[PDB]
């Protein structure tokens, strides 16, 4: 599969996190971020996905060493970490037929994985509205506590 990137974007606090909702298949909250182009630098693809997903440009403030890459089912996502953006930034997307709403949300109020349905006796995973971000929760909580205590 072709990689992904894109960015975790905090505020100022480090309590919450940016996350943005498409459509149809992309219709619950995930990272903004998207394919890689052909000769295209991860950090450039972070910042276009970025800026197409929610008209903030990140390039000024990306570090090369700061991110959480995960490998799932054989294609590989990497979200550039980005703290300190003020609450109060107007995000606002370039493709409305792509992105229905931006929101911050509580980085504690997350899950960090779906629920089962023993209640039901029955196999699987219940829908959550965070399936894409989820996989990224507990590794960004990680990587927080590790480089801001
Ligand atoms: C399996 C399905 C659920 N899926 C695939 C990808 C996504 C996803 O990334 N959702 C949030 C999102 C990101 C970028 C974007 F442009 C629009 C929406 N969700």
């Amino acid at each position: 599969g072709v990689p992904t990137y894109g960015a975790i974007i905090l505020d100022e606090t480090l309590e919450n996190v940016l996350l943005v909702q498409g459509y149809l298949a992309k219709s619950g909250w995930g990272f903004p971020k998207g394919k890689v182009n052909k000769e295209e630098a991860p950090h450039d693809c972070a910042a276009r996905e970025v800026f197409e997903e929610t008209g903030f440009d990140i390039k000024d403030y990306i570090c090369k060493d700061d991110y959480i890459e995960l490998r799932i089912n054989d294609q590989l996502a990497r979200l550039y970490i980005i703290p300190g953006i003020p609450k109060d930034t107007k995000f606002n997307p370039k493709t409305r037929r792509e992105i229905r709403n931006i929101e911050w949300f509580s980085i504690e109020k997350l899950p960090c994985h779906r629920n089962d349905m023993t209640p039901k006796s029955k196999l699987g995973l219940a829908p959550n509205k965070f399936f894409m971000a989820i996989p990224f929760i507990r590794p960004l909580r990680d990587w927080l506590s590790r480089r801001f205590g």
